[PDB]
C-alpha cells in the first residue's frame, strides 16, 4: 500500500516522482525493464568516457534497446533455398510479426525501450519550448496568463534536466555554421544553439541529462533523505488498473514481476501512467478504457472514446552535408601562414585582437595550434573540436523544428571516407494535424513479448496543410543547407521512416472537454471522470508540433502535481 | 583512493577477476583498475544478455556487442568518393582520417580485431563458450612427463569451470538441439562425437538462461563488506594505466602510472604485486609504453633490451561461417511420433502420442512439447515450440578434424537480420582453424601515431601462415559445407565464407608463455612471471604459445590459477 | 539511361527523372593526356585524365542548380527513394 | 528502334551499359581480406584487370566512357538537339 504508484521510470515518471516524493507522498515506481546505465539508475548511457572517445558506436546502443511497435507479416520472397530445406508455402505469422498491421498505413520507425529510465537512458537532449502555435491551451480566454503559466511549468521543467544553450558555444564547427546561417538569413530567420539537457564538464566531456538527472531513482529514506519514501521495482510489468463499477476511481494495479513470476493487486491513493504514449494506451486499453480490437464504430467505447485516436507523428526530413571549401577556408581567415607544411620554415601565426578579424582570440589560437602541431592534417578545425548544435525555432514562416548538428543516432553505416569534421546533419521535423482516423489500436487476438494486447497503427500523413509544409520543410532543407555545403553522398536529402522520429503524441490527449475537445485527460491530467488516475507524457499532447515534445510532457506533468498536491494528503511518515 | 596496495591488477575482465578471487580471498588488499567503466546493472561486471528484454528478443543483442567493440587498426581509407558537390572541401590525397592508423597494411592486418572498454571487459557480451584445450593444442606446464602434465591442466581446468560455472546440460531438453545432436551423432557414429558446447551458463527458467562472465569469477564489490569483513577490494573505474615503471636494474616494477579519466589527475600507484590483465592487444601496449619490447616499426638491426619476443608469434584463428534452413526431412521427424486426428483449427483436431511407446522415436519430454505447441498453435506450421531453446551442439577439435566447430546460434550475427525465413529453422555454424606461431606475425606499436587514450597506435603484421595452418583452413572450410548439408542447406545472405580476419576475437600469443625466455621466444614463465622481473605477471590470452583452435578463455583461466599460486608463496598480505 | 537498380514497387507511370546540367569553365589545368608507357586496348596511347570542376563560377552554379533541382521538383512531386538529389559520377 | 525495347524501354539501359567502355579507370584498392588462406594473394594493389596506373582517382572523370561501334554513341543515344544561345557558343 502507497500513497502515489507511478507505472514507468522515464523522465516524465521521475518528474512525478521528483513532485511527489518532495512533498513528503509514500511512492512506489514500477518498470517493466531493468537497472543498466551503471550506479547512477536510469542515467544517459552515453555519459562514459569511452562512448564520447567513440561517438559513432552510440548508435548501436540506441538500436539495442529500441523494439519496433508493429511489424507487418513479411513476403519477401527468398527463392534460392536449396530443394532439401524446409519451406513454407504461404507467409505466414513468423517471428513476432503482426498480422493486423496494414504495412501501407504504418509507423514502420515507431518504437519502444524498456529499461529503466526509460528513452532518456539514450535520448539527444533537445528541449525547446513550444511557441503558442504548437502548444495546447492551458487558460482560454486569456493568453497573457496562458503565456505566463508556460514560462512558470517551462522554467521548471528546464531546472530539472538542466537545460541550457550554452555548452557548445566554444566549438569551432558549431560557430562556423551558426554565423554563416545567421549571416545568409539576417532578418528573416534567427538562429541560437539547440536548448540542451546536459551540462559541459571539460572541453571533450558532456554530461547528458537522463531521468537520473531528473530524479535520482534512490531508494528512500536515505543519509541525504532521511524523511522521504520512494520504492522503485524494476522487471515488473504493469497490466491493468482495475476500475470501480461506477468508473469513477481506480481500485488497484495489478502487475506482474517478471523474475519470481507472482502477481499482485498493488493499493495507491493516486495511480500515475507514464509507461510512454504506445504503453500507457495499451495498459488502458486492457483495462477496459477506449475499445479492444480493431476500431469498430458500430460498438462505441462505453470509456473514453478518443482513446488511441488524433495521433500525431511528425514528419522528419534528413540529410548530411560536406562543409564548402569557403567555409574551410574562412576558419583560417585571420592567419598568415608561411613557409611550407612539415619544414623548420612554417609558421602559423594572427594579430590577437584586431577589430578587421573574423574570429575571437581563443578560435584563432585554437586554428594556429592545431596548424602547427599537426602540419601532416590539411584541415584548419581541431581534431577535437566539439559538433555544432545549430537551430532556428518552428515560426509561421518555417513551421518546422531544425537541427543543424551531430546525432548519435545516425541512421545509414557509419561512412570513413569523407573527413568527420567536414559532416554536418541536417533534421527538419514537420507537425501534424491530428485526425480522428489516425489510431493506435490493440489486437484482441495477437499479444506482444509480455502477453499484452498486441499494438496495431493506422497511420498516414493528412492531406492539406501537413503534407504541403512536410514537402515545404523538404526543400527548406535542401535551400538551407546548400549555404553550409553540398549533400554528403549515401546520406542525400530524405524522408525517414514514418515513425522514427520518435515524437508520437496525442494517444491519450489532453483538452477542456472530454467530448468538445475529443480528448481523454483534462488539464491536471486527470482521466475524465476518475477521481484518482493520473496519465503523462507525450501522448497527453494534443496539438500539431514541429519541436522535440519531451519538455512540454514534462510541464505538463508539474502542472498536474499541482493538482495532486492540492486534492490527496500524504500519509504520516 | 589509498596509494598503497598488496597487489595491483590492471583489468577487470574475467582474467583479472580469477587474479582478484584467488588473492582478494587469500587476505591481499587489492586494487583493480579498469579505463572502462560500470554500466552493467546492479551486478558490477556481469553479461548484458541478462535481462528479460534481451532474452525475450535476443536478436537485438548484437547491437550491444557491436556498440563496445572498437577496431584496433584500421588502415587510411582509400575509398573513393566522386560524387560530392563542387563546391564542398575535397581531398587531394586519402590523408590521415577518422582515427585511422597510416603504419597499418590494409593486406596484412587483422582488420576484425577489436577491443572492449568496459568493466568486466569482453565478458560482459561473450558467447560463453568454455572447452578445455587437448593436448595438441595446449603449452606445456610439466616437461617430459605428459600423464602429470595432464593431471596438471585437470586440476585447474577444473577449478577454472567451477569459477566460470560450465556445464555441459543446460540445454539438454532443447528440441532443436536435440534434432542437431542427434542427426550430426548419427552420421557420424564412430568417427566423431559430438556433445553440447560446454557453455560457463546457469539456466534459471525454461526461457532465461544466467549467462557467466566477470562477475560469476568475482562479484567486483569494494571489500570490506557485510558478506566478506576481513577481504580488502577496491575497483577504480575510468582510470588509464598507462605504464608500469621499471627499477633502473629491470629487476622489479617500482610503480603502475594511472591517469584518471574524470579528474583528470595521474598518480603512481605503489604495490608489491603488479598484474596486467588488460586484454591482448592492450596488456602488450602496455608493456611497450613501459619499454618492455620495440616501440615503432620492427627494426631487427637493433633488437630490444627487453623482451624480445614480445608482440611477435602472434596467432589467430581462421573462422569460417555459415547458417541453414533445416532440412524438410529433419522437421517432419519433429512430429513422427504424433496421432494428429483431423485437420488444424477444425473442430476434431486432436494431436496425442503414447507416453513410453517402444516405437516412439523421441523421448516423452519432447513429445509433450511438440503436442502442446500443436494444440496449442494450430495455425502455425512448424511442429517445433516458439520458445525451445537453440542448438548447442559441437564436435571438439582431434587430430582428424583439427578445428574447433560450434553448430550454434550465437547472438553475435554478422550481418543483418533477416526476418524472412521463421528463425526456429535457422542453424549457424562456425568452425576455427588453429594457425601456427610465426616469428613474424606481429603485433607493434606506433612511435608516432596514438589511439583515443594517447597511447602509442597498435599495428598489426599478419598473414595465416602458409603450410599447414592454410591447408587446415580450406580443408575446415570443406568440412563445413559437407557438415552443414546433413542438418539442411544455405541460408541465402550466410553462404559459407571466411570471416574478416581476426573478428573471432581469439587472438593469442602477444606475450606469450614458455619454460625458457630464449628457447621457448617468450615473455613470461609458466608462473606468469615477466622474467627477469620478481613482481610482474601477465594475464590473458597473450599468454598462450601454442597452435589452438578452440575458445581460450578458460585455458587464460586456468593460466591465471597457476599464476596466483605462485603469488600465494612468494608475497605475503600485510597486515588488516 | 537510368543510373541505378531500377525500382519495380512505384507505378512507372508516376515517375519523373530530372536532369540538370551545369557549364564548366575552360581551364587550361584541366587536361586530356596520353601515357607513353601504358596502352589502351587497341595498343593506342592510355587516356588520362586530370581534371577538377574550376573554383568560382563553375563550382557555385553547379551547387545553385543542385538547390534549383530540388526547388523545382517539389512543385511536381517528392523524390523517389533510391533515386535522391545527386551529382552524378564526373 | 525495336518493337520489343519500346515494349520494354526499361531493358535498353543494358544495351548502353554494354557499348560504354570506360575511358581511365584507375588502379583499384578495394581490400579484399577474406579470401581462402590457401588462395593466391596479392601483395601489393598492382595493374590489373585494364586499369590505368597514371590515374590519380581523385582528378578523374570515372563516368567517362567511349563506344566503338558504326554509328559511334548515336546508336544509343537520348536524342536531346537543343541550340546554344549566345551565351554558350563560340
Ligand atoms: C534515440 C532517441 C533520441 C531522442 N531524442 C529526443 C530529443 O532530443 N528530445 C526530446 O524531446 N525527445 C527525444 N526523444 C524521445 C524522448 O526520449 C521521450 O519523449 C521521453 O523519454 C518520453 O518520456 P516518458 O517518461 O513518457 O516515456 P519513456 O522514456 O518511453 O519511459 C517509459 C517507461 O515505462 C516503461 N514501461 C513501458 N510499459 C510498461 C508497463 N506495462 N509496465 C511498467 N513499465 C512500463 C518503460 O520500460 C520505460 O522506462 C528521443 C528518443 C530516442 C530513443
Ligand atoms: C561477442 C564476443 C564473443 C566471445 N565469445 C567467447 C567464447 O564464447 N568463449 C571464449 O573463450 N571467449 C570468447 N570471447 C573472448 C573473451 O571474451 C575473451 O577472451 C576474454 O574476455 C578475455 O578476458 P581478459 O580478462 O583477458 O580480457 P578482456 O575481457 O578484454 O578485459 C580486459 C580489460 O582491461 C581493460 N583495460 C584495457 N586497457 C586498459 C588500460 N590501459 N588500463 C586499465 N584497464 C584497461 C578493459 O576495459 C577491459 O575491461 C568472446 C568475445 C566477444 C566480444
Ligand atoms: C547514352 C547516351 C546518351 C546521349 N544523349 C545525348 C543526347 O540526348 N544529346 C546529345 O547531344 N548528345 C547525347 N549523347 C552524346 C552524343 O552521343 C555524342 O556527343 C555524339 O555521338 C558524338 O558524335 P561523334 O560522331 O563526334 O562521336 P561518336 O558517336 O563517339 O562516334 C565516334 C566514332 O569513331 C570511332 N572511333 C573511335 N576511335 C577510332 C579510331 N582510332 N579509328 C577509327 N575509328 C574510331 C567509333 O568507333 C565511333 O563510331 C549521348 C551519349 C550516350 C552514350
Ligand atoms: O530519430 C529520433 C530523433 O529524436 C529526436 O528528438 C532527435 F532530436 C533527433 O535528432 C532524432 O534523434
Ligand atoms: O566472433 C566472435 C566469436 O567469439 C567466439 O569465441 C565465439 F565462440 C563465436 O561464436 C563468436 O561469437
Amino acid at each position: 500500500k502507497y500513497d502515489v504508484v507511478i507505472v514507468g521510470s522515464g523522465p516524465i515518471g521521475c518528474t512525478y516522482a521528483r513532485e511527489l516524493v518532495g512533498a513528503g507522498y509514500k511512492v512506489a515506481m514500477f518498470d517493466i525493464g531493468e537497472i543498466d546505465s551503471g550506479l547512477k539508475i536510469g542515467a544517459h548511457k552515453k555519459n562514459t568516457v569511452e562512448y564520447q572517445k567513440n561517438i559513432d558506436k552510440f548508435v548501436n546502443v540506441i538500436q539495442g534497446q529500441l523494439m519496433s511497435v508493429s511489424v507487418p507479416v513479411n513476403t519477401l520472397v527468398v527463392d534460392t533455398l536449396s530443394p532439401t530445406s524446409w519451406q513454407a508455402s504461404t507467409f505466414f505469422v513468423r517471428n513476432g510479426s503482426n498480422p493486423e498491421q496494414d504495412p501501407l498505413r504504418n509507423l514502420s520507425g515507431q518504437a519502444v525501450t524498456r529499461v529503466v529510465g526509460g528513452m532518456s537512458t539514450a535520448w539527444t537532449c533537445a528541449t525547446p519550448r513550444f511557441d503558442r502555435e504548437q502548444r495546447p491551451l492551458l487558460v482560454k480566454d486569456d493568453a497573457d496568463a496562458d503565456d505566463a503559466e508556460w514560462d512558470r511549468l517551462y522554467t521548471k521543467a528546464e531546472s530539472y534536466f538542466q537545460t541550457g544553450t550554452d555548452q557548445f558555444k566554444e566549438s569551432i564547427r558549431h560557430n562556423l555554421v551558426l554565423n554563416k546561417l545567421t549571416e545568409e538569413y539576417k532578418g528573416q530567420r534567427d538562429f541560437q544553439q539547440i536548448p540542451l539537457a546536459a551540462t559541459r564538464r571539460s572541453p571533450t566531456f558532456v554530461e547528458w541529462s537522463s531521468a537520473n538527472t531528473v530524479f535520482d531513482l534512490q531508494n528512500r529514506p536515505n543519509t541525504d533523505a532521511p524523511e522521504e519514501r520512494f520504492n522503485l521495482f524494476p522487471a515488473v510489468a504493469c497490466e491493468r488498473v482495475v476500475r470501480n463499477a461506477l468508473n469513477s476511481e481506480i481500485e488497484s494495479l495489478h502487475i506482474h514481476d517478471l523474475i519470481s513470476g507472482d502477481r499482485f493487486e498493488i493499493k495507491a491513493d493516486v495511480y500515475v501512467l507514464t509507461a510512454g504514449a504506445v504503453h500507457n494506451t495499451q495498459l488502458l486499453v486492457n483495462s477496459g478504457f477506449g475499445q479492444l480490437g480493431r476500431p469498430n464504430p458500430a460498438n462505441p467505447p462505453e470509456l473514453l472514446p478518443s482513446l488511441g485516436s488524433y495521433i500525431t507523428e511528425q514528419s522528419l526530413v534528413f540529410c548530411q552535408t560536406v562543409m564548402s571549401t569557403e567555409l574551410i577556408d574562412s576558419v583560417k581567415s585571420d592567419m598568415t601562414i608561411r613557409g611550407t607544411p612539415g619544414e623548420l620554415t612554417y609558421s602559423v601565426t594572427y594579430t590577437p585582437g584586431a577589430s578587421t578579424n573574423k574570429h575571437p582570440d581563443w578560435w584563432n589560437e585554437k586554428v594556429k595550434n592545431h596548424m602547427m602541431q599537426h602540419q601532416e592534417d590539411p584541415l584548419p578545425i581541431p581534431f577535437e573540436d566539439p559538433e555544432p548544435q545549430v537551430t532556428t525555432l518552428f515560426q509561421p514562416s518555417h513551421p518546422w523544428h531544425t537541427q543543424i548538428h551531430r546525432d548519435a543516432f545516425s541512421y545509414g553505416a557509419v561512412q570513413q571516407s569523407i573527413d568527420s569534421r567536414l559532416i554536418v546533419d541536417w533534421r527538419f521535423f514537420g507537425r501534424t494535424e491530428p485526425k480522428e482516423e489516425n489510431k493506435l489500436w490493440f489486437s484482441d487476438k495477437i499479444t506482444d513479448a509480455y502477453n499484452m494486447p498486441q499494438p496495431t497503427f493506422d497511420f498516414r500523413f493528412p492531406a492539406g496543410r501537413t503534407s504541403k509544409e512536410a514537402e515545404d520543410m523538404m526543400t527548406d532543407m535542401c535551400v538551407m543547407s546548400a549555404k553550409i555545403g553540398g549533400f554528403l553522398p549515401g546520406s542525400l536529402p530524405q524522408f525517414m521512416e514514418p515513425g522514427l522520429v520518435l515524437h508520437l503524441g496525442g494517444t491519450h490527449r489532453m483538452g477542456f472537454d472530454e467530448k468538445e475537445d475529443n480528448c481523454c485527460v483534462n488539464t491536471d491530467s486527470r482521466v475524465f471522470g476518475f477521481k484518482n488516475l493520473f496519465l503523462g507524457g507525450c501522448g497527453n499532447i494534443p496539438t500539431a508540433y514541429g519541436a522535440n515534445p519531451t519538455l512540454t510532457a514534462m510541464s505538463l506533468a508539474i502542472k498536474s502535481c499541482e493538482y495532486i498536491k492540492q486534492n490527496f494528503t500524504p500519509s504520516p511518515f
